[PDB]
Parts: C-alpha cells; sequence; structure tokens
C-alpha cells in the first residue's frame, strides 16, 4: 500500500493498557484489581482466560521498548496500572512507581514520547469494595492517585490521559456486566458514567497545579451511527444510539451537559439523576488540552429492548465482528470537530483483528495492513479539510488480552507467542516503520 | 456631529415599531381585546394610566409614516401583526384586520423598502389569555394556526418573518416578575409559560416550511451583557446566574443546545421538576431558522445578594445612562454579538432592535438630540467591528422609527428618531433621523 | 356555662370542614397539585408562609375523627371532596383519590352520620387553572363532568350535596383582590368568573337531577350583614352597594331572578359590558335546588368612601374574634329574615357557623367559653327565625377541629376540637362539649 | 388436630418483614433499599412483583393489630425498616421513627409483647452505593443505627433481634444474586458474611451500653441435611452442605470461629480470608440472651462432581415453595443446636409453609398448614421434654406478604390478603392457631 503524507507536525505511536499487558499481578505489592476479581469469576471471559501472565511486560519491557526504538516509532501510548500504585486504602507503593519510572527512562533513552493513560479500566478491587464507580468517593480517590502521579512522574511523560473510553467502564461495567465488576443495574451505570466523567474533572484541576509542564486530556471512543432506513423510526433510533455512543461523554467535556432529549429518555426507564450535584457539569468541562479519539468501526442500527429500542445490525468485517468502514472515521472526525472546533485531536486507538498465523517464522497480515492504510487514508482527508487531528497511535503494539474475549483476539502488529513469550513483528508493523520513516 | 460607518454591501438598515405601541383604534374594525388592553387599563400597572388607546394613530397615518420613510431613504423597516386584529375571538378569522396589514404592505412595496414583520409583539388576544394565555400548551398550537394564515394571505409582500420578539421579556416580565401584561406573579408559570413560547415559535417554523412563503424566518430574542461587579468568587457566580438567565434561557434551545442545565437546576430546586417539556419539545423549539434576531441595548453590572431568594442576584445602578437608567455601554454590544457567533456560528444575524430613550424637548421647531447620534453611532462603531472580526451581521434596525407607547413606563420615553407631539399627532424628524438617513445614503453611495 | 336551646324535631346539627384545610398528604395517591398548593407555596401569599402540605393529616386519622364524631353524638358532619384527588390530570380519573372519599363515608354510615358533600371548596386543580379557570366557560363544563362523576360513584353514601362553597370568594377574593388563590388582582377577570361558577352550579344540579341521586343537592352561600354607618344619605347608598356586593350578587340569581341591576350597571361602568353572560345562562343558574346552605360569622358597619375607586365602601371596626369580626348575633336573625324574603319556603340550612379564639391548652383542657357564647347566641337568633316561621332545617357548627385558615394559615382556630399540629393530637374543648350536650338535649326532648 | 401442650412460659407470635409487609416506599422520607432497586430491576422478581403496595401495612397497622389481638396472640415479631429511619448518609429521619413508635404503643395497648429485627434485609441503597456488606463501613453504620434504635424505642420493645437469616443476605444476595443487590461473586458473599456478623456484635455491644431493658438476639435459618445414601462420597457432601448452611453462623456465635474443614474447602475455591482482622471473631461471638431458630424444612444433598463446593439438592411432600415437609427434622435440628448453644434459650422466630390457599364464598381452609403447624409443634414439644431450652415459636407469616424473588406467588400467612381489596380474610390456620395459643 502507498504511504500517506501527513504535516511535519503530525505524531506517530502505538498503544497498550496495562492489564493487557503487563502480567505478574502479584509482583512488588501490586493489589487485586476488579479485573483480576472478575477473570478470575467463572464464565466471565473466554475460555477464563487471565491477565496473570498476559505478555510479562512488566518482565519484557526493555525489549518490548528496544523494539519500538528499532521500528522507529516516535511516541508510545501506555497505562498506569492503578493497584500497582496503590494497593489498598491509603498505602502508595514505592516499588509501583519505581517500575514505571524505569520504564520512562528507557522511553526517554530511545527517544519515544510517552502519552500516559492514568487509568484503563483496572480499578482496584478495595475500591471496588467501597463501591467503586458507584461511591462519588472513588473520584476523589482518583484525583489524589492523579496527583501523585504528576509529581513523581511527571518529567518522564509528555502527554496524560485520565480515562480511557469511560463508555466501556460505565456501561459495559455496570449496565452490561460483560466488562469488571460486572454489574447489571442501570442506574448504577448512569450514576458510574457521572463520577468518572467527575473524577476526570477533578483530575485535570489537579493537573493545572500538578506543575507538570506537559499536555492534559481524555480519550473516548465512538461508534458511528448510520440508520438502517430513511425511515422516521429507524431515522429515531439511531439518533438515540448516536447519544448514547458519541455524545453522553463528549458533549459533558465540551461545556455543554449531558444530551438533554437522551438524558430525559434515561430518566424515563429510570429516574431522577440525584447524582449530579451542582457545580459537577462545570468541573467535568474544565479545559483539556487534546481529546483522544477511539474509532475501530462503525454501527448500522434499526429501531426494535424495553431500554433504548435500539437494535444493530451484524456486519468485509474483523474478527470482532466490526465492519470495516473506512470513511466512518472521517464522517466521526468531521462532527467531533463540529463541537470541539480548534482543540487538537489524536486518534489514541485504531485497528483490527484478524486471524493472525505464524508460517516461516513471518506473519503475513495483508489485511491489517490494508486496514492502517485505509483509515490513514481517511485521517488524511480530515487534515485536508483543515481539522486540527494531531497524531495516529495504533492498537495495538502487541498481541495482548483483549478482556472479556481473552487472548482470542490479536489486535497487536507485533505477533506474540504466548507459550515462549516471543515478539515476531508481523508484515504490518514493518509497514508502519516505513510509514514513520517515509514521513519523516 | 458625526462621521459615518461604513458597512457591507448588502447590509440592510431600517427601524422597528410595535403594533400596540404605535397603532391605536382598538376598537375600530372589530379588533380584539388583547392582554396589554386589559393590563394597561387596570389601576396601577402603567405610568399614570396611559394606554395604547390612540398612540401615534399609525393604523389612520400609516401612508404618511411610509411616505416619511421613502422620504427619508429607509431600506427597510420591521413591525409586528396584532394577533387581535386578525383572530379576534376564538377562532374567528377578521378580514379587515387582514386587509389593514395589506394596504400597509402594499405602501412598502411602492416606496421599494423591505418588509419584516414580527408575528408576536406582546399582545395576546384576552380570549386566549382567558383560556390559560402562555401557561396553557394550546396557545403554541393556535400561534401556529394564526402563524400558518399570515404565510399564506400576506407572503407575498413579506421578505422575512419573526415568530417572536423578546420572548424573556413575555414570559418573564409577564408571568414572574408580572410588570407586563398579563400581570402575573408565579416562577412556575413564567418557566411553564417561556417554553410554550419556545414552541410556538418552532410550530412557526415548521408551518413556515410548509407555508410556499420563499422569504426568511427568524426569531428576535433580546439580550443584556452581563459583567461581574467584582473578581470575587461570589459576584462571578452570580454574573453567570445573570447571564444564563438573560442571554442562554432562549438562544441555546433555538440553537438545538437545551436549556442551560446547571442554571435549570438552580430554577428546578427554587420551583420543581419541569413537566411541561414532553418528548420532542425540544428538537421542535430547534426546527432551523434562517436568521436570528439580537435586541442589545444595554449591559448590566451584577453583584450577588442573598436578599433574593430566587437568583440570588443584585444589578448595580448605572451619568452615563439613559432615561431608562440604562447604562451607554457600546463595548458590550461587540462583545455580545461575539458570544452569540461562538453559539450560532454562521447563522446570519440581525440587529432588530437598538437605541435609547432622551428628554426630546423640541426647539424652535426641531429635536437637536445629539446625545441620540452619539448612541447610534458608537454602536454602529461596535457593530462594523465585529463585521471586521469577521461576524455574520447583516442589518441594523434602529428603535424606534418614532415615539411610541413604552409599555409600563407609558409615553414618558421617547426612542423614536422622529418626535409624535401625541396632542396633534405631528411627526418632528429629529436630528437623530436626519444623521440616521444621511448614514444611509453614505452606505447607499459608497463604491 | 349557657342553656341550651330547644329546636323541631328534624332539625340537623352537625360540623362542617374543608378538604385542602384538613387534608393534608397532598402527594400521596396520585392527587394532583390544586391552585391553593400553588398559591400556598408562593411566597408572601400566606401568613408565615403557612401550606396545607400536613394539616391535620385528615387523609390518615379519618376513621379516628369520624369515631370522635361518634363518641360525641354528632348526627351529621360536612366537607368537601378534593377535585385533584379525583381529576389529578385532564382527562384522568384517579380510583384511589374516589377510594378513599369511599372509605371516609363508610366509615360516617357505620356511626350513623348523615353526610352533607361539597364538591368545590376552593381547591381547584392547577392543571385546570393552567387552561384559565374559572375564567375559562370550559370549566363549568368540567365541573359538571367531575360532579357527575361523584353522583354515581360516591352517592349511595351521601345524604345530601352542596355543589359550590361561598362562590363570592372564589370569585372575587381569588380574582379580585388577590389574597385568595389564584391570587389575580383583575376585576373584570372576577366577575367574569364569578357567572362561570354560577353556571358550573346551574350544570351540576342539572346532571343531579339525571344522576339517579335520590338525595337533596343545592348550594351553599356566604353573607354578611351589612348596616349603615349613619343615617348620612351617602352611608345608606354604600351599605347598598355593599349589600349588593356580598349578598345578592349570587343568591339572587340563583334564586330565579338575575344579577341585582342597579348594582350591576355600576359594575358594568367601572368596568364594561357582561359579555361573558350568554342567553339561557340564568336560566341554567336558576336550576331549581333543594335546600340553600347559609354562610353567617359577621356583620359590617359601612360607610362611604371616596378613596375606593371600584365600589366607593369603607368597613368600620368592631367585643370581636380573632378575625377581627364583630359578634352580632341579632345580624343573624336580620340575614335569614331578609333571605326568606327572597327564597321564600325553600329549605334552608346553615352550613358554616363559628368563631376564632386563641384557644390555649391548660392542664390539658381548653377552657374556650368564648366560643360557648358565641354558639349560643346565633343558636337562640337562629330559634326566633324559627319561632317566626323562617324554614332553617339545620345547623352545621365551623369548624370539628382547628385548621388551615386560608390566607391566615394556622394562627386561627375555629375548631371544636384542639388540634396540636406538632403531635397531630386531638383535644375536645369546652365548645365541643358543650356542642355535644346541645345534641343529645334535643334527642333527649319528649314531643 | 389436638391442640398441643406446652409449659406456663412458652410464647406464641407472628412474625413479619419490613419490606414484605409495608409498602408505602416514598412516604414520609423513606430512602431507596436495596430491595427497591432489586425488584425494579427487570427479570429479578416473579413477574416484575414489587414491594411497592406490599400489603399497606404502613397504612392498616391498627386494623392488622387489632386482628392480632382479637384472635388472643401473645407476641409479634417484625423489622425496623432502616431506610426509614436512615434514608440517605448521616441524616436521621424523625418520621421514619414516629411510624414505629406509633405501631408499638398499638402492641402495648393490645398488650402484645414485640420482637424487633434491626435488619431483614432491606439495606439502604446509599449504603450499597458504598459496597454495602462487602465494606467493613456497613458494619459500623448498623452499630449506630442499632444504638439509635435503643435509645429512642426501647421501652417499647421487649426484645431485640440483630439480623434475620445472615445466609441469605450473604450467599443469596452476592454469591447465587437471586435475591439483593444480586451479585455473583462467592468472595464477595463471604465478604460480605464476615461483615454482617461482625455488624451483629457491634450492635450487642452498643445494646449491652443501650440501657435498654430487654433482651438481644440473632435469627439464623437451618436445612437440616441428611445424606441422600450411606455412600462415602455422599457422606463427605452432606457435611459440606451442613456446615455451609447451618455452621457458617452459629459456631462463630457460639465462640467457636468458623467451620474449619468447611473454610479451607472455600479458601480452596477462592482464597485466604484477608477480612477477618484480629479480634473479629471475639466481637462476632459477643454473648447473646437468646437464639432465634428459622426452620421450614430439610434438605437431602448427595455428592456431584458443582465447581464451587460440590452439592446436588434432590428435592408429593413438597409445598408451593417445593420444601418437604418433615416434622421430625426440626426436632433433630433443636437437638444439634442446643449441643452447640447449651442452655442457652431458644426461639423458633419463623415456621411455616406456602399453600395454594384459594378463598370460596369468604373463607379460606388450608387444612393443610393446620397440619404442618400441628406437626412442627408436636416436635417443638418433644424437644422441651427432652430439656430444651424452646422458650416460643413464632409462625411465618401473620399475613400473606411479598416473598422476595417470588412475588406474590407464595402466600405464607395465617390471614389471606387479596392484594386488590387489601381486605385481611383470616385463614382456617388461623383460627387453630388463636384456639391453640387459648388452650395453651
Ligand atoms: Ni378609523
Ligand atoms: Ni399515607
Amino acid at each position: 500500500r502507498e504511504f500517506i503524507s501527513f504535516p511535519q507536525d503530525f505524531l506517530f505511536g502505538t498503544a497498550t493498557a496495562s492489564y493487557q499487558i503487563e502480567g505478574a499481578v502479584h509482583e512488588d505489592g501490586r493489589g487485586e484489581s476488579i479485573w483480576d476479581r472478575f477473570s478470575h469469576t467463572p464464565g466471565k471471559v473466554y475460555q477464563g482466560h487471565t491477565g496473570d501472565v498476559a505478555c510479562d511486560h512488566y518482565h519484557r519491557y526493555r525489549e518490548d521498548v528496544a523494539l519500538m526504538k528499532e521500528l522507529g516509532i516516535p511516541a508510545y501510548r501506555f497505562s498506569i496500572a492503578w493497584p500497582r500504585i496503590f494497593p489498598e486504602k491509603g498505602m502508595k507503593n514505592e516499588a509501583g512507581l519505581d517500575f514505571y519510572r524505569r520504564l520512562l527512562e528507557a522511553l526517554h533513552e530511545a527517544d519515544i514520547r510517552s502519552f500516559v493513560t492514568l487509568y484503563h479500566w483496572d480499578l482496584p478491587q478495595w475500591l471496588q469494595d467501597r463501591g467503586g464507580w458507584a461511591n462519588r468517593d472513588t473520584a476523589e480517590y482518583f484525583a489524589e492517585y492523579a496527583s501523585l502521579i504528576y509529581e513523581r512522574l511527571g518529567d518522564g511523560i509528555d502527554a496524560f490521559i485520565t480515562h480511557n473510553e469511560p463508555w466501556c467502564a460505565a456501561f459495559l461495567g455496570h449496565g452490561f456486566g460483560v466488562h469488571a465488576p460486572g454489574h447489571t443495574d442501570w442506574r448504577e451505570a448512569f450514576q458510574a458514567a457521572h463520577h468518572i466523567l467527575y473524577s476526570h474533572g477533578l483530575a485535570v484541576q489537579a493537573h493545572r497545579a500538578s506543575s507538570h509542564k506537559g499536555q492534559i486530556g481524555i480519550t473516548l471512543n465512538f461508534t458511528w451511527v448510520d440508520a438502517a432506513t430513511d425511515s422516521a423510526t429507524d431515522q429515531a433510533a439511531a439518533e438515540v444510539s448516536h447519544a448514547f455512543n458519541n455524545r453522553w461523554f463528549l458533549e459533558p467535556v465540551a461545556g455543554r451537559g449531558y444530551p438533554q432529549e437522551f438524558q430525559q429518555l434515561v430518566e424515563q426507564r429510570i429516574g431522577q439523576f440525584d447524582f449530579v450535584r451542582q457545580g459537577d457539569l462545570a468541573v467535568i468541562a474544565e479545559p483539556i488540552d487534546f481529546l483522544g479519539i477511539n474509532f475501530y468501526t462503525r454501527s448500522v442500527v434499526a429501531a426494535n429492548d424495553a431500554l433504548f429500542g435500539l437494535r444493530t445490525l451484524e456486519a468485509n468485517r474483523t474478527e470482532m465482528g466490526w465492519e470495516i468502514h473506512p470513511d466512518s472515521l472521517y464522517r466521526l472526525l468531521t462532527w467531533v470537530q463540529s463541537v470541539t472546533g480548534q482543540l487538537p485531536l489524536y486518534i489514541t486507538e485504531n485497528g483490527a483483528a484478524f486471524a493472525d498465523e505464524p508460517v516461516n517464522g513471518r506473519v503475513e497480515d495483508v489485511r491489517r495492513i490494508h486496514y492502517i492504510a485505509d483509515h490513514l487514508e481517511a485521517a488524511k482527508r480530515f487534515v485536508d479539510a483543515g481539522g486540527p487531528l494531531k497524531g495516529y497511535f495504533l492498537w495495538s503494539f502487541m498481541d495482548n488480552f483483549e478482556w472479556a474475549l481473552g487472548y482470542s483476539k490479536r489486535f497487536g502488529m507485533v505477533y506474540v507467542d504466548y507459550e515462549s513469550q516471543q515478539r515476531l513483528v508481523k508484515d504490518s508493523g514493518r509497514w508502519f516503520s516505513e510509514q514513520i520513516a517515509a514521513h519523516k
């Protein structure tokens, strides 16, 4: 595939999440997370897969960073594990900070920028024992955990990310139950969504006083919605799913509040939002430096479901079942800019899952090479239209634990043989590296 | 003496009036009683018992007034249609009321003066107020009925339509504070009337898109730029509450963003849940318009006050002010247009009202109202700077064309650029009218 | 200590209450908001912000209150049905509201207490006031709708019906002076509301004559006897003006006659022509009734005053009660005489009579001997009206227990049973026992 | 059936529970409970039944007490609704105490002894938002809520019951998920069981200094277990089921700690109990004044290779709950409980059956319920004839009510309730029990 051209400002990188790659779940005082409890609960993860070992990134980070530098990747988005820092109540763990200190010093010698997510769904179980995100105090514990990372690790970090996909943590974790902690109460799920948004604002406030001289933001994931027909009832359900997946978190960040027509819809099946206190939407909407965009696929939604009356039609698609629709990314970037305007935008997560197979010591994943190129072209058209797209982070650097589906989905440009823990750079990874060098 | 302000090519100047404020002839040709006829004739409600019984008698002198606007060379003219003249009783079309506005529009067409017609300028028919008025959701449908009739029988002579004029006053001054008609004092009824007013606007725009009228339609909202009296955190918060009350409550719903949520939850704490907002009402109110009319007059320096149990605000005294006690602060106009642009974007904007009230006394047969010259010149200056910044300002309507009934203050406030001596009904063009007329010609003859 | 009064055998004693003033529990079982819920929660409208939120909690303690009537031996009991409990919203029949009054009536049935049920004691649903309330003629139709449902669902446990209670206040105090719900101040609207209230009474009687209810139906009016302050020809004229305002405006239309013509044409001079009296409305209002309820408390010595622009009246102050009301028992006799001269031999009932006194319980006992003298005096005056051949058939003491005295809140104690609102405890005053002994004396007299 | 004879000390009564009987959930400040959240969650309670109205005891309590005194019932066991007292965090609601102060004086006027349960599962949702019984703080809020009841209502209460069936609250509410709050985490369930036990000990300590004159205890439910056959693996499974149902709470209350051989099986399936702090079991074992036995049926258990404990229950002689009517199993139960508690006074606080009661021509003849009551009453007499400290028998229930996850489909009461009329029709079992009381 042809290489795609971008301005000099443009920034490339890969993305990982702590619990999906790190492993070493008992090492150096790490406390139990909600995903340790969930994956070890029978019937919750595909084939009972665990994050016990994962990619052993806790021990093989030096090689993985060296693999990044050898390919010349300019940046790296990873996450800091809250349980490694605060294993139990009010107990800082210096072995947790010292690990992430040695990881950042490895990124600096390789001359690799670091975007670090503070919360990527691995909430400590002791906080879950205290109600977790249904409890408003959790939003205040995250601010203190955010403030410590600012002081102890700030110098070696370029950009901070407070939350990754609050839609999943709130609704998949407390509404549908397919994610940790696995609750199925929709009042609790929308209550968690407000406290997550509230916890984001408190961390942005603490960051402005944190003396850290870098950028701060938040990554939201979007699933573009296209009505199944020109019908009024299908165009109606498509607008409901758009507010659910794409508007519920972005607009409060943008200082607009919750989507009002959709909120009165939610309160109708639940009740009045007694968890929205006076001043929360102002704290939630404290100005950030950038917005992280996580796109993967679009949805086609027809009318139907006692909650929102929605039904998505199955998908040319990913092993996740996700249809590969590249311009839906351009349509998404265009709509986001209508709400965000000139604020810098990074694609913090984009990729696909294909049935990767290693033959003759080579992974010939032609499908991902085409996927990366299609969305890179789609990302390029948004740059030509004047959109403030600053970077594109590839998901993922290496195959890892894809949550409820276990290790059955290999999103990585580097093949990981989980029995030998050997990193084998796929053909899609070398193509990305050529895209890096071609840009610079 | 002031220098004239240059504007882009298709900038549209004009003057604005209101039906009940100028027309008079409240009993002629079967006109029904309006809420302002009932309000002004109720003792203690209007300054010295003044009413709009006669006003400027524009119902009889409209040809002289139109020809005076042609002589002065005014390209546009904003006026309102009196709902009682068209539907004097429940479901009764009045042809004589429609015929008058038909005669007026023919005079404007011959004079080559563009027409911007306001469908509701506060004169609700009393028979609708007898049925609950704006507190009743049925009023929004009767407005969509009367709005749809005007599109068909009068749309050909009309360039642009304006659904509502200053919904903030009709809702909160007529149902909350009670200083305007109908004079109610119930804040739940006020915010309920405000929603039904917004609902009637969306219904009227929906009716306009199916009306076969090919001109523009919009809404006129009045704003009051707020400035915190101090950098104090309690004064900054109050100024935010005042900003949401006056400027955000009606614009943001029309702009498809819903009510300001933080301020609405405070309103609900003082009153209760908003049981009058139904599903789909927000989308209806947010029906796309072609332009937004902007009414600006002054600012307000807001300081917090726990004495006010509703919103906790206090407005400081304006020296350098008008006869309404309104501070003359032209920079606030520029800063308001910039914020409206940040909300509306590239939506075309019109200043459908701007002016001042000054103690005008005709000496030697003409009014040397130098102080109004400086008001119009300073704000057109601030208006032009909003254009040079890239703002989509498309016109400017001076309020008013002639002195008229200034609502609760009666005839003791002279906003016009033409003096009206109500004893003889003689119109005397003031110095403001001459300067404003020269500003048109200078804009007309620029290369 | 007073001697008991003798009355004919068929004479019926009882006590009277009203829904909103005693029931409380205004959010429970789907009850809709009434105009008095909205009025009392509006600041400055009721003394010290008192509301009927809790009141006597009769909604929960009705069995204990009925049993207390049984213990004291009260033969009859007058109460009103809260319209919001039956129709909380437009076209929404609430079975829980009908179920409560079903439970209360069966409790009165077991205690052998005849029931007089008032259909409208001022607590109009706010959803009806949102549509104009009594200023809208549609309200009269909805009242005949709600009255017709009470006839069929509850008529079996109801001995007599009372359509309206004191329409003079609901119309003039609610829409003219504004001291009562809905708190409007428009005298055109007040007299318009008074006609629709009279019209709603006629429609409810027509519905009753076809309702299959085998009991009586009537209407309750409040009268204030007026005596001229002097012999001056203007004080005589002013007392005539007040007499027509308070006593004649509703009784005479009900009694087959029309509105008092001389006073009406003065009202029309102050306002305008009565365009709300359609032909046939008088015939509807004058639908024959079975009895007339009489509410009487005081007189009023009236002197002419030029400062009153409306009617030109001045009431002098008054030996009187905590309401500031003179205790003039002979005025009751003169009132019943005048009503008889108008209504003839139509059966008469005193549906309300009592006084407010500063009852303070000492040693667990309220020695309110002043209320003893009040009831005994007026019962004597009522006995004279019987001795003259007057068709007075009953006497209802207002009230059974201390309750929400409307705008004056809980600062006026009219009941014969003291209510401690902190514990909701009921303590029968000395007035309750004397009045109870008056029952047995009438029940035990051999004839 | 002939009336059963008992000593003069013996004390009869009927039992109810707040959420099952009261209704009026929104009235006078009652906060949301975990059973309001659970009932209004779809697919959790049979046919979406709720305790919204229930028996409307909040309004008919005078009628019900008068009906009890008409039948001459010596005692009444009910529960105080925690949400009525503390609707939200740190907010005493005197209206909640006002309802229960009127009910007690109604019983005192009728000369009826009152046994009051402080917790009958209706945990306030604001406490559940803080993690509920998985959070140790809940055990300390319960001690405060218990200490308040002692000072404000102590005079009108003869005996207190701290908890009712902690086995169901812990394991059905947090392990199986069929009861509120509906979690399915087995570590959370045993963690909740310890905090429920811990909350009982704190409430007993608070009572010993409460200045209340009466007695305090705990109500524990038991299901006697007999192995399916003589088989050694059925012998083992019946012992595991025995410790799970009957030993996990009674023995810690008796100062014996958790059943060790069963606990190490539990730690095998989960992990070491990190929630048992030193000194807990000492507080747990605070000496009580009586023990409340809740018996309904036995269980027949055979081995089953169940990944948790390896148990399988088997079941012509069953009620509408599907429970075998085994009167002799009650005697076997009381003998074993006496072997553990010695001469501690024992009250049967709940005992009854659910039969398909049907009213024909204004009266119900539940002759199966008279047989059930008289069967266990004879089994109760055999225990005291052997020297057992059985001092009271409480029938469940006084009237039909909301039977939790089954809604109103099970009528346990001796007074029929037609939930559309709310009329109380005394059952022919209530006929017999009122005469059995009069005979003794
Ligand atoms: Ni004329
Ligand atoms: Ni109640």
